[PDB]
């Protein structure tokens, strides 16, 4: 999986590199994937370039995760429970100031190490 | 829906308050949301981080929106025709010069409010 | 096509514009698109935004490829494994540093130049 966040860079910017951690240990602990594979890219986002509601707070978040298509509709709505979850209990972000985004793509749209996705011979299964 | 509007900086920047306010209107009147639910992106570019084609002015504006699937095809041509006749009304843009790509995702991939975007209310 | 690039920003700066070069001329011999239609965007990263395995070097550059669907499997993993060789072969970055995904997306799903993309009358054959 890759991972994208976007935030207000003032409140993203302090946090990042410990969500990066927690956002990859949910990956890890519900998705099973190996620890090494973290793949993270955030978008801290001027004042002017963010519109969000006005009933939300500057915290708000957006996750946005591309990962191979496959997994259960459990696997991956217990997947969002634990983002939600940990990010809520680390920072004290409320769950109304978080989305998060699933686009799931064919591993045969896929290219890493050279070769289609599905060509690959993971060592975790995607379900 | 989230948008993502991409566009030369100099040329987007003038116009992205007015811009995220007629694309609100859009999604309104033709998605019927909520109208308190605004959520864009804005990503003011480099003239050397954007490559268009030479029958594009720099006036270029990409604007993709990612939403719950489940809209019928009238609907999501209705939306497109909308954004570009909107936007050329109220900032010159051609529509040569607008390009829209919707993002469907179904509902159980979103998390919102703490659930799954098929749970909600 | 629209092609999405993201990689450090001291890395991406002095290849990017020989690279879109790279990649336009990949989706011209192998999707057959018209040789005007290049539509690229850049996303040099800061360090502290981006986060890759150790096994990775800071070399290492994602694409992002958001294309009409209705591509053969074959057409797909022709192009995957095109842009992996001309890339490695033009600026010896190994191959396990290139990370390329494709975002199939409907034609009626697409606004271009003021009517939806099903509407389009287009130069080549998507397929």
């Amino acid at each position: 999986p890759q991972i994208k966040v976007y935030g207000l860079a003032e409140k993203l910017n302090p946090i990042k590199a410990e969500l990066s951690n927690i956002l990859h240990t949910s990956l890890i602990e519900v998705l099973q994937i190996s620890p090494e594979k973290r793949f993270h890219r955030f978008f801290p986002l001027d004042k002017l370039d963010f519109y969000y509601p006005s009933d939300r707070t500057d915290n708000y978040l957006i996750i946005e995760i591309i990962m191979f298509e496959g997994r259960s509709v459990e696997t991956k709505k217990q997947l969002l429970r634990d983002i939600f979850k940990k990010v809520d209990e680390k920072f004290g972000i409320s769950v109304y100031d978080i989305e998060i985004t699933l686009f799931e793509i064919p591993k045969q749209n896929w290219g890493i190490r050279g070769i289609p996705g599905d060509e690959l011979n993971l060592s975790y299964k995607v379900e």
